[PDB]
C-alpha cells in the first residue's frame, strides 16, 4: 500500500474542516443558544474537554477504536501511535491522517454533548464524564461500525456517523439532561454556518479519498441540507404562520445529520427525499426534557436518516446499491438494530459516567 | 478523460470555499451594514434563498446551465442530474464536483442581491424573484459565458464571473432598490474576512485543476485585494481627512470584484494596477439609490476588471496572451459587448421578477 | 523539476488557512482583547498593513526573502516576480504557490505585532514602522532561516517559524510596547479557533507536500494544542482555583507556538511534553510591559519550542533525528545561538523602525 498525495492532501483539509466544526462552530451555536452569564463557561469547557478528548485519541483512543481485536473493541498496540510507522499507509492516506481525521469525529461527537450540558455541569464532572464516556461508548461504537467490529462485520450502512456521532451524543446529552434536572441568534447563525462548511470535510472525507464517492457525499450534503432547510421553514411557515432564523438553522443541523450516515449511499434524489424529511422531522421532534434541543435534531434525525440509508442505498432508488446478497429489507433490519444498540450502549455508559461524576464530584453546578 | 484526484481533491475544497463566502460571508457582511432589528429577517432569508438554489440547481439549473443546447440556454437532459454518470468527468476532475462548485456561484450570487435587498421585501417576494431570476438571467448568462453559449463563443474573456456573478446581481440590486423603494462593523469586517478567504475557491477554483493557472488566479487575487485596499484607504485619506474600517472593508470587496475577470488571465503587474484602479472606482462609485452599495462596489469594479481584462490579458503587459487572432483592441470591444448584454439581460429579467411578485404578493415588507 | 499537482493543491489550500489566521483571526483574538473603544481602529491598521505587507512582498520582499543571495538577504531579480516563468517550480509545486505561502507568514507576523500595539501607534507611524521592520528584519531573518541562510546553513531547526514568525514578532512588539510606554471574551475565542483552523496550514503546509512529514505535522499541531490547553488550565486551577476562558485560549495559543519550530522534526510524545511544558512556560510567562501578552506567549513559547527542537528531534525520543553528523548538545548550542541573533536583530530593527516613525510622524496616538 502507498498513500496517495492527492488523498493525503484531501484528508488533512477534510480533518482542519472538521476540527472547525468544533472549535469554533458547535460552541457558538450552543453560544448563541444558552443564557448570555453562562456562554464564557460553556466555552472553557467545550475547549478543555475538547483537548481532553485530543490527548485520550492519541494516547489510547485511536488503537482501541481502529487496532484489530474483536467485535467491540481493538487493542493496546498503537498506544501514543506506537508501532505506526510514519510512512504506514491506511487506505490510500498515510495513517497518522487518518489518525487525525478519526479522532476530529471523536471531537465533534463530544462537543455536541458538552455544550448542551456545559450550562448546567460542574467542570471537573463534565471532564469525569468524558473520560468514562469517549472509552467506554464513543470508542467501542467508532470501533463496532468503523473499525471492522460488531455493526461493520454485520453490514450497517453509515457512512459518516449517524450512529457514531449523531445518535451517540444525542442519547448521552438527554441522559445528562435527565440527571441534571435564544439570546444571541446572530451567533447561533454563525455557529451553524461553521458546522456547515465543516462538514463537508466530514461526509466527503468519510470516502477516505478525493473520488467519485467524495463527490457524491458532497453533492448529497449540499442537496440534503437545503431541503431540510426548506422542509422545516414550510413547516414552521404551515404552523406559526412566519418562518424564523432559528427554524432556518435547525432545518440546515437537521439535514446535515439526516444525510450523514447515507450522504456516500445514495443518489441525489434520495439526498432531497430524506432533507426533506429531516427537516419536517427536525421540527416534529423539536415540538413534542432535550438540552438545547441536541435529541430533536441530532436524535431524531440520526435515526431517520439511519433507516433512510437501508431505503435509499437501493440501486432502483438511485444509490450505489446494496452489498451482495442484501436485500432492501435485510439491510433496513441492520439499520434498526445498529440504531438500538447504539442507543442502549451510549444511554447506558452515559449513565455511568453520570453516575460517577455525581457521586466523586456531585454534577450539578455550584 | 479521467478524472484527476488532485483536481477532485481541489475543488471540492474550493467549492467548500465558495459556499463559505454566501454562508456565513456575505450574511455578516450585510449584517453588519444594515439596522439592528432587521438583521435576524435577513440572515433568514439569505439562509432560505440559498436552500432554493441549491435545490433549484440539482432540479435543472445545472442543466440548462451547463448542459449543450444553444447559444443562450443549454438543455433538460441533466434534471436532477439524471444521465450524469458518478464516474462521469467534466475537464479533469468528476462531473459532480462540477455541479457543486458551478452551483456554488449561483448560491454567492444569489446571497449578494437578497442580502442587500432583504431588510426591505416580502419573504415570499424574494422567493418569487429567485425562482423567476435563477431561471431566466443567472443560468442563461453561466451559459453564455461558462457553458459555451454566445458571449464565450465570441471569445469574451471572465475567468470567475466578473459578469456572470458581479454585474449580473449588481444590475439585479439596482433594480430591486429601485422598485422597492452601519451599526455593527467588526460584524462587516468578520463578513468581509470570510469573502475574502472564500474567494481564494471562487478565483483559483475556476482554473478547474490545481496548476499553474490557479497559482496565478491565487497571487493576482492577494495582489489585486491589497491593492484595492491601499487605493481605496489613500482615496479616503486625501479626501476625508481619515482611513476608515468600512473604506479597508470596501476597498478588499472592490479589489476582489475587479480581478475576478482577470485573475488568471493577467499578471502580478496587472493585478496590482487592476486593484488600485478598482478600489479608487469603487470609492468614486460610493461617493456619487444603491441598497448596501451593492452597484457602487460590484458594479463599477466589475464593469473596471472586465474592460482591464481585455488590456492586461495582453503577452506584452504581462497576461498570458490574447486568443490567436485576436488583438487588444478586438478584446476590448467583446468585453464592452459581455458587460452590456448582461447589464440589459439582468435588468430585464430582474424588472419581471420584482413585478410579478409585486402583482401577486407586493414586494414591500408589510 | 515537475510540479506535483496533488502538493500544489494542498498549498494553495494551506495558504488560505494561513491567510484566514490574520484575515479575521488574529484581528478577532486582539479584537476581543482591548477596549472596545479601540477596535474599528485597530481593525483597519491590521487591514492595511496586511494589504502593505502583500504589496511588499510580491514587489521585492520574495526576492529579497528567497533569492540566492549571500547569509543575509537574497537579490532583486525577482522585483514584481520578473524572470519567474508562471511554470517554474519550488520543490514539488508551482514556485508562484510558494510566493503566495511565504507571503502569507509575513503577514500573519505583521498581524502579531500591528494588532497588540494599534490601540496605542499613530496610524502612519504603523506604516513606517512595518515597512522598515519588514524590509529589515522579517526578510534577513526568512531568507537566514528558510532561504538558505545564516541559521539554516548552520542547520537551525526552526519547521514553521518559532524565530522567524514567533519571537521576531513578540521582540518587535515588546520594543513597541516599551518606546510607546478583555472587552469581549467570545470574539477572543473565536479568533483564537480561526488561529487554530490556520495553524494546520501554517504547521502542515510548511512541509511543502502532502506526505508524511506534513501528516506528523498536522498530528503534532492538534497534540501539542491541546496538551498546552490542559498545561495552561491546570496551572490556572492549581494557582487560581478556577479555569478561565482566557487561559483556555492563551493555553491553545502556546501549545501553537511552542511546537510550530518543532512539529515535523518532532514524534507525538514530545508534541505532548513541548506541549504540556508550553502552556505552563506560558502561563509563567504572563504572570511575571507586554502589549496584549505578545512576548508571555508567543515571545516565550518561541524560546521554549526552538529549544525543544533541539531535543525532541532525536531518533531516540521520537523524532525524525539530527542531521548527519549532529548531536544534541550541537543542536542545542545552534538553537540557542538561532534565538539569540533572531532577538537582537528584530530588536535593534524594531528600535530602528519605531524611531524613524517617531522622528517623522510621532509614535503616539494623537
Amino acid at each position: 500500500a502507498v498513500a496517495d498525495k492527492a488523498d493525503n492532501a484531501f484528508m488533512m483539509i477534510c480533518t482542519a474542516l472538521v476540527l472547525f466544526m468544533t472549535i469554533p462552530g458547535i460552541a457558538l451555536f450552543y453560544g448563541g443558544l444558552i443564557r448570555g452569564k453562562n456562554v464564557l463557561s460553556m466555552l472553557t469547557q467545550v475547549t478543555v474537554t475538547f483537548a481532553l478528548v485530543c490527548i485520550l485519541w492519541v494516547v489510547y483512543g485511536y488503537s482501541l477504536a481502529f487496532g484489530e481485536g474483536n467485535n467491540f473493541f481493538g487493542n493496546i498496540n498503537w498506544l501514543m501511535l506506537k508501532n505506526i510507522e510514519l510512512t504506514a499507509v491506511m487506505g490510500s492516506i498515510y495513517q497518522y491522517i487518518h489518525v487525525a481525521f478519526q479522532g476530529s469525529f471523536a471531537c465533534i461527537t463530544v462537543g455536541l454533548i458538552v455544550g448542551a450540558l456545559a450550562e448546567r455541569i460542574r467542570f471537573s464532572a463534565v471532564l469525569i464524564f468524558v473520560v468514562v464516556w469517549l472509552t467506554l461508548s464513543y470508542i467501542p461504537i467508532a470501533h463496532m461500525v468503523w473499525g471492522g467490529g460488531l455493526l461493520a462485520s454485520h453490514g450497517a450502512l453509515d457512512f459518516a456517523g449517524g450512529t457514531v456521532v449523531h445518535i451517540n451524543a444525542a442519547i448521552a446529552g438527554l441522559v445528562g439532561a435527565y440527571l441534571i434536572g435564544p439570546h444571541n441568534l446572530p451567533m447561533v447563525f454563525t455557529g451553524t454556518a461553521i458546522l456547515y462548511i465543516g462538514w463537508f470535510g466530514f461526509n466527503a472525507g468519510s470516502a477516505g479519498t478525493a473520488n467519485e464517492i467524495a463527490a457524491l457525499a458532497f453533492v448529497n450534503t449540499v442537496v440534503a441540507t437545503a431541503a431540510a432547510i426548506l422542509g422545516w421553514i414550510f413547516g414552521e411557515w404551515a404552523l406559526r404562520g412566519k418562518p424564523s432564523l432559528l427554524g432556518a438553522c435547525s432545518g440546515a443541523i437537521a439535514g446535515l445529520v439526516g444525510v450523514t450516515p447515507a450522504c456516500g449511499y445514495i443518489g441525489v434524489g434520495g439526498a432531497l427525499i430524506i432533507g426533506v424529511v429531516a427537516g419536517l422531522a427536525g421540527l416534529w421532534g423539536v415540538t413534542m426534557d432535550d438540552p438545547c434541543d441536541v435529541f430533536g435534531v441530532h436524535g431524531v434525525c440520526g435515526i431517520v436518516g439511519c433507516i433512510m440509508t437501508g431505503i435509499f442505498a437501493a440501486s432502483s432508488l438511485g444509490g450505489v446499491g446494496f452489498a451482495e446478497g442484501v436485500t432492501m429489507g435485510h439491510q433496513l433490519l441492520v439499520q434498526l438494530e445498529s440504531i438500538a444498540i447504539t442507543i442502549v450502549w451510549s444511554g447506558v455508559v452515559a449513565f455511568i459516567g453520570y453516575k460517577l461524576a455525581d457521586l466523586t464530584v456531585g454534577l450539578r453546578v455550584p
